[PDB]
């Protein structure tokens, strides 16, 4: 049984913390090889008995989606490639060729007839064109949620399996911006072996080659056994293309891009064109060559190495396939056949250079590094950090994670029965799963696409939530009604769905008014999911036509709730203030649902003439000088006035906040005796260099430390109830609003950069904790790393992913603050943590773009702010490379990512109404999560198959006594199971078959999954 993941710092030969804590970092002009130095090696080391084996792997880096959309792409591009790579591979056969992105596999296969799909089939059959790693994309690894890599690489080798009988184990990741362990996690439970990965700061590559670390076994962080580690192989030069993938020296490597001779317009920026490979040249060309591979050779330490040959969609003209097919195997014919080389020259695949490095390790020809941490943040050169992506074009960054939860809801709601074809809940479920499995591309959630890109993936990303909601609809009508009742029209919208948060208030209004009235209408049902699997309560909230509203449940008890207006924020360029309207004709409904695991619970607002018995109403208050009347239609309480002034509020027993009378949080009590502890938000922006290198997309390069934000005097406006009290204020470019329920505080930030070119805003908190130089991030909402600020690296360099949550801490409190949405931040100093907002800029940052990033929209950022206590907590040593979230933290993290869900009955009467599904569901340990539920059969099969995705995150031990649980057998939530497996992640091999059909669970920090299958 289990790892401790807290208490025993992993033994590594490369720990990355420990390294970045030694290394220089200084950018010298190493020669030729730029950012290393020129390399030597003894011409005896190979002979007639040791001979170094060179694979030359053809490829293509084919983006779903960049400077062109996907679609585009592939009429231009990629159809042309595919075509030609069938027919040269096809025609060659000693050529070969390997293929990352599967969703344009997939786009061009289905526009193939049958003999050509044959031919496909053979050429993958026989090693000729070999599929590397197998997701539907290269996903980014910095913005990424885990439950989305894995999404997209099973949506990839689900494919893969079913229509070219393959599933890799050799993974490619040529182009991301910096690289996650997340990803070998993901990978390695995935049945993969190897790894590859290119865009690593270039410190670290000269670091690395100098002591033959380049090729190590990388485990993750908590790690102490190794069973996590995955084979890594990183490339040691600046880019993957063939001027820096065939040796040190770019200038003679691109005299090998058989391409760049002029007929294609490419040429070599070092002055030297290739030239046709002849007799009377070969000797010169393989000597020159050959050398680049010896050197080349010295940073790693088998005899076999690996030889990219490929760029940006190449491989795209026959007579592309020729040059290079054609030119190669000249040289390899006069090198191989040249005893005094002792080199063995071949075309070959990923997976063949790996078995070979394998053998060479059997052999005992050599041992391998081992390896933890990541490698963020990505600099290419000089002080170039790829630190704005982190926060680049955030509404669909956003909307990512809109779209995962509701993609996991639509899988959980519908797996639940059978469908009939007609429904089309396959086909629906489908296309939400690829336009969610296409946006984790590196030019997608990074926001690093040209404008109509981006509309390209929003608008699919629209389509796909419409998808979802259809789904969940149908799932929800049929769940929640008797069954002899039951009669379902598939194109019907029973429900509609109500999301507080997204698009958001300020942004748009979608939200629908649940209309009532006592001459009309007299009440409506409403419906709530709960995707995880324990009983859950959350305040919810909906728009309704009339303040006189009391909740029920479906057994008629009273629900107490809380009826407050329906605030919007307006730039009132009469008056010049950014203030608050009060709706006269909507007002808000707020209760506390309660869910079953993985399930529903039914409740009904019903209408009255005047103040129902357990519905009560908020005070507002608006802070301003100069005030003007705010009406409120038949709202029973009339909004105060008064100057702008500190504040204090406590909602249940939570804690006790106070505001500055400029509305931001200036403090925190926990509890009625403890000390008002100092949390102070602050807005300030930072701008771009006026002279040499410009921020853009993907680089941030700040014109030094943030700026604050003149406020002036902003109006405030405070919300004061029973259940949900508030301080929202209207700042330049910023609605920021405070909310408080009884626990932690949820922040939401309305940001609207407006047309402030230049200009990145950035939410800062400072507090009085003794963090020093020391903060944690989460890896992909997986894990969090520790950081360390280096004053050897600039600001930017200090600057790390976001994804799910921050922390810092000392002693005795730790302040964190959990994300609905990926961002940039860092801790810039001491007590500090700040997090991006937007950015917009009117420059290219000279990384093929071709634009700045001018294209900003409204976005609702939402957070939790968990302030704790933890001198009692049991805490990692100093030297671990991780830290844990406590429950209150974690629990936050999923009230963000994975709400409630709301629905609405759309007709007036729902005939066969029940009260709830899912009472019976077992109520997992808070640890545990199912995060992936999902059917895998359609409804002919006789054995159907339900997937389920596992995992126990770690939580900090806090001397909060753990109750009782029921234990979670995933494998009898449906009935008439007849066999239970262990499978990998994917759910495409059979791992183990389970005693009892029982499915145990996981391990923290561990993920399994489990396919049931039943009798139908
Ligand atoms: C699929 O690949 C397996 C190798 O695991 C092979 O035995 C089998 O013949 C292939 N199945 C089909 C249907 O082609
Ligand atoms: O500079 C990074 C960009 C990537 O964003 C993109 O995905 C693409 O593959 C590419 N080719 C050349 C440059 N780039
Ligand atoms: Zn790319």
């Amino acid at each position: 049984q289990c790892q401790d993941v807290v208490q025993d710092v992993p033994n590594v030969d490369v720990q990355m913390l420990e390294l970045y804590d030694r290394m220089s970092f200084k950018d010298i002009d190493g020669g030729v090889w730029k950012q290393g130095w020129n390399i030597k090696y003894d011409p005896l080391k190979y002979n007639a008995h040791h001979k170094l084996k060179v694979f030359v792997v053809p490829h293509s880096h084919n983006d779903p989606g960049w400077i062109q959309t996907f679609e585009e792409y592939y009429q231009h591009d990629t159809k042309h490639i595919l075509s030609n790579a069938l027919r040269h591979l096809h025609d060659n056969p000693e050529m070969k060729f390997i293929w990352a992105e599967i969703s344009y596999f997939a786009r061009f296969y289905h526009d193939l007839g049958e003999n050509k799909k044959l031919q496909m089939k053979s050429i993958v059959k026989n090693g000729q064109l070999e599929f590397v790693t197998g997701g539907w994309v290269m996903p980014d690894e910095a913005n990424s949620h885990w439950r989305n890599v894995l999404l997209q690489l099973t949506e990839g080798q689900t494919w893969l399996k079913q229509f070219m009988n393959v599933t890799p184990t050799a993974s490619w990741a040529i182009d991301p911006f910096g690289h996650s362990p997340t990803m070998p996690y993901i990978l390695q439970k995935s049945g993969f072996k190897n790894m590859l990965i290119q865009r690593t700061h270039y410190s670290v590559k000269k670091e690395l080659a100098q002591q033959r670390q380049l090729e190590f076994l990388w485990r993750q962080i908590w790690d102490n056994k190794g069973d996590t580690a995955l084979f890594t192989h990183m490339m040691p030069f600046y880019s993957y293309d063939i001027p820096h993938t065939c040796g040190p020296d770019p200038k003679v490597c691109c005299q090998f891009d058989f391409k760049r001779m002029g007929s294609f317009g490419l040429s070599c920026p070092w002055k030297v064109p290739p030239r046709t490979i002849s007799d009377q040249n070969v000797a010169a060309r393989s000597d020159l060559l050959v050398d680049q591979w010896k050197k080349k050779a010295e940073l790693y330490r088998t005899n076999v190495l690996l030889i990219p040959l490929g760029d940006d969609f190449r491989f795209k003209q026959n007579t592309e396939w020729d040059v290079q097919r054609v030119n190669y195997e000249r040289l390899f014919e006069h090198i191989n056949s040249q005893a005094h080389f002792n080199v063995q020259a071949q075309f070959g695949t990923l997976q063949e250079y790996f078995d070979a490095v394998h053998q060479a390790e059997r052999a005992g020809q050599a041992e391998f590094p081992t390896l933890s941490g990541d490698f963020f943040t990505y600099a290419d050169r000089s002080d170039n950090y790829w630190s704005g992506y982190y926060t680049s074009r955030p509404y669909h960054k956003r909307m990512d994670r809109v779209l995962m939860h509701y993609v996991r809801a639509a899988e959980m709601l519908s797996a639940w029965h059978s469908w009939d074809g007609m429904a089309r809940i396959e086909e629906r479920l489908e296309q939400a799963r690829r336009e969610l499995s296409l946006f984790q591309h590196h030019d997608g959630i990074t926001g690093t696409a040209k404008t109509h890109v981006v509309v390209d993936y929003e608008q699919r990303m629209q389509e796909a939530l419409k998808a979802c909601q259809m789904v969940m609809q149908q799932s929800v009508y049929r769940l929640l009604t008797k069954p002899s009742i039951y009669s379902p029209d598939f194109s019907f919208s029973y429900f509609t769905l109500d999301d507080s948060r997204w698009p958001g208030s300020g942004v748009e209004d979608s939200r629908t008014t649940i209309i009532l009235g006592e001459d009309i209408l007299p009440s409506k049902h409403v419906v709530m999911h709960n995707t995880l699997p324990h009983w859950r309560e959350q305040l919810v909230d909906f728009y309704v036509s009339s303040p006189f509203v009391s909740v029920t449940d479906l057994a008629n008890n009273p629900v107490e709730a809380q009826v407050s207006p329906v605030w919007s924020w307006h730039h009132d360029t009469l008056t010049k203030t950014i203030h608050p309207q009060g709706s006269t004709t909507k007002y808000r409904i707020i209760f506390k649902a309660r869910v079953p695991p993985m399930g529903l619970a039914t409740y009904v607002l019903t209408i009255s003439d005047s103040k129902p018995e357990h519905t009560s109403y908020a005070s507002n208050l608006l802070l301003r000088k100069n005030p003007t009347s705010l009406p409120l239609g038949q709202y029973p309480e009339d909004v105060k006035f008064g100057d702008p002034r500190e504040i204090s509020l406590r909602v249940g027993n939570g804690p006790t906040l106070a505001f500055s009378e400029q509305g931001l949080l200036k403090s925190i009590q926990l509890t009625q005796d403890s000390p008002h502890v100092p949390v102070h938000f602050k807005f300030l922006k930072y701008g771009v260099r006026s002279h040499g290198d410009r921020s853009g997309a993907y680089l941030f390069l700040p014109n030094g430390p943030a700026s604050p934000v003149e406020l002036g005097q902003p109006v405030v406006l405070v919300t004061k109830g029973k259940l949900e009290s508030s301080v929202s204020v209207g700042l330049p470019s910023v609605v920021h609003q405070t909310i408080m329920r009884g626990g932690a505080p949820e922040i939401r930030n309305l940001v609207d950069i407006g047309s402030l070119d230049n200009t990145e805003i950035v939410m800062r908190l400072e507090t009085h904790i003794d963090s020093g130089d020391i903060f944690y991030t989460d890896l992909n909402g997986l894990q969090f790393i520790k950081r360390r600020r280096l004053d050897k690296l600039p600001l930017q360099a200090n600057y790390y992913p976001i994804p799910s949550g921050m922390f810092i801490e000392d002693a005795n409190t730790r302040l964190t603050l959990l994300t609905g949405q990926p961002l940039g931040g860092s801790s810039l100093a001491s007590g500090e943590l700040e997090i991006m907002q937007d950015r917009r800029l009117a420059s290219d940052d000279e990384r093929g773009l071709g634009q700045g990033v001018l294209d900003n929209k409204p976005v609702l950022h939402i957070y939790r702010l968990v302030l704790e206590k933890v001198n009692n907590c049991v805490r990692p040593s100093k030297l671990h490379p991780a830290g844990y979230l406590t429950s209150a933290a974690h629990k936050a993290s999923q009230s963000l990512l994975d709400p409630l869900d709301k629905f609405i009955f759309a007709e007036n009467e729902w005939i066969g109404a029940q009260g709830q599904f899912g009472g019976d569901h077992p109520s997992a340990r808070e640890d545990l999560d199912v995060s992936v539920m999902r059917r895998l059969t359609k409804s002919s099969a006789k054995t159907q198959r339900v997937g389920y995705v596992l995992h126990r995150t770690n939580l900090m031990q806090c001397g909060t006594p753990e109750e009782h649980t029921q234990k979670l057998d995933v494998c009898h939530l449906l009935p008439n199971v007849a066999r239970c497996e262990r499978t990998t992640l994917t759910f495409l091999q059979n791992l183990e078959h389970l005693d009892g059909m029982v499915a145990p669970e996981v391990c923290p920090m561990e993920t399994a999954a489990y396919v049931s299958s039943h009798s139908s």
